[PDB]
């Protein structure tokens, strides 16, 4: 049994969904295969996203997480490979932070690698009909600096975890009035769920 | 109650499935509202295709016609406005026929306008969460040459006739080696009911 | 000798420069080989622009006649095949006419194919370098409408003249602060030549 | 201060016949403008080699600045690279039939390098001439990206006081006869790339935007 938490985001401006959420809320307690799932959602806030990601890992102790978050426009599942050290925000998060130009962490390294094994992961997303491909590039936004502090953090202090980050696109009721590509809720929590199994089944990628 | 005739084509160019057909296929001798529903497959095959519809047509006596096909790499269920007089195949169709320059019918219009409510349709297609929009071209392959040919027919024979033709996108299983937009079967389904009950229920446009 | 009116937009939507005009202004006075260049603007305005273009029909007395407008977000020089009877405007005009649902000739065909040897056009202009493919959609907006319109005025009026639209994609310069394909003036400039001297070279399309 | 400019371009690679990273910056060979005075040299489209030529290029000129020139086909813009990561992914082999797959450029370098160049301020000298520019995050995981962690880690490790970095460029139109694809004539490209070198030249530090 491998303890697998789940993070998921609010709600950003606009949106009045956060499907990341509303996939990750609806695996919180379930048993597949070797993984015991728990669920917690996250900010969309930087900083405080970081701290709230601490607190769940101090109150679940995981052995592995997986952070989800929502990049619109893509057409696949994506496992992300790299988390860069920079918080660049075109638009203000949830608060009104709008960093530019800023260190995630001040003398950190310039980047992470994921801890998940997400060729694996895209490999068994695919078997079962859902598109899925790596992605080499989380954005510089909240969903990036999540995954970098969620590396840093483990790296810094809880090496045992096996950690990363997985971008799903929108939702189709998402692209009602601006069309773009989508993937259905039901396909996405399946994806996730396939995910977690998949990290906890194997600590080796193929 | 409205007889309804919905077509889907059969697999072509590779794929294994046409999720025009899988789809239509669900809803053949479904009764909704003022509808009751048949479906028919077609060739995608140039000139036997209308042969085929023009036997489905003469079977069901329908009041209403909705010709289906696919158009890989569209986000919405797309209802077409028009229909145009022209042959024009890049590639073959299923049995090695490859028009270019060619009139569909020798001194038919240069086009046909769709007899379907579309904008209602795609209203209450998007009332439902699922993303649709009115199309302005339905292509030069054989989806077009099906469209201008039912078109066509009712204009000739049958007046009274409410017909037209809705391209659905790919469903995800048909984007796992080269990432594309897809809707889920289920989601197509829906819609093309929707669509029925909409163009059973109501004659006029909005 | 022939001679091919060019049309050309202004700006719209919130745009301040229009390459449709842009390019045909500078073709303005050019001759190669059969043909011989006039340019005149055209306001983006439903109804409106046609009657400028039926002024400028009567002004020129042309052979040949290429409306030409913006199409952002496509990738290569689109000659058109098919204009369609409807105004449906997604955003409003210059002077602030929406259209929806609306005839453009009421009794008109539904549609009118173009008179120019679009096929001939592109790959006149994919042998100099600069990419080129038919167009099966003019869209809704004022580009179809003139589309329409000068289709309709040739087929009652002067069938004499070989006429079609053809569009372009954006310039750089407007795609500054939102990615999106482009091509550059001179190579717009030059394909839109290129379309001008085939289409006054041969009446006749290929296969 | 005059600043000596060292610019790469790539040869054509995957079924071009040309390649406008090189193109481009083959043109501004000898050019000099403000206090730029820029050199061209060619790389192939080749793991291991392609950095063996960028340092062989290296001693031969003594630069104070250098930007390597890749192509990035479907992209819309003139794209300066953030950063460059450590592996080498190949989906398709390079020119001598090299297909590395999750392979670190350096064994224990750092995970990512980022790029010693002013790109804000690039991106903005070039958008002010009226040709499209964005930062890019991602440089792929090919040759391009292979060349640009190569020169990020020999800057740091051998020539600390230069400062290099890498720029994609799009497709010029003459490649997208056949298929759609967005491109940027070869006249503006390579106006961008001498505009990145003379902005290069005339700031160290990027400006923050």
């Amino acid at each position: 049994e491998k303890k697998v938490l789940l993070t998921g985001f609010d709600p950003f401006g606009g949106e009045t969904v956060n499907p990341s959420w509303e996939a990750v809320k609806r695996l919180n307690g379930a048993a597949e295969g070797p993984a015991s799932i728990v669920s917690e959602q996250v900010p969309t806030v930087f900083y405080k996203s970081l701290a709230v990601l601490r607190e769940a890992m101090k109150k679940h102790q995981p052995d592995i997480i997986i952070c989800v978050g929502q990049a619109g426009g893509r057409m696949q599942i994506t496992p992300e490979r790299v988390a860069i050290n920079l918080n660049e925000a075109r638009i203000p998060d949830n608060e009104g932070n709008q960093p530019v130009g800023e260190d995630i962490s001040q003398g950190g390294p310039a980047a992470y690698w994921t801890g998940l094994p997400i060729k694996r992961i895209v490999e068994e997303i695919k078997k079962e009909g859902i598109p899925a491909a790596v992605s080499y590039t989380a954005g510089t936004f909240v969903c990036n600096h999540l995954f970098y502090g969620l590396m840093d953090e483990i790296s810094r202090h809880h090496p045992h975890i096996r950690g990363g980050f997985i971008h799903i696109p929108y939702i189709p009721e998402q692209t009602l009035q601006k069309s773009a590509p989508s993937l259905s809720l039901d396909h996405i929590t399946k994806a996730l769920k396939i995910a977690a199994v998949t990290a906890a089944a194997h600590e080796d990628d193929i």
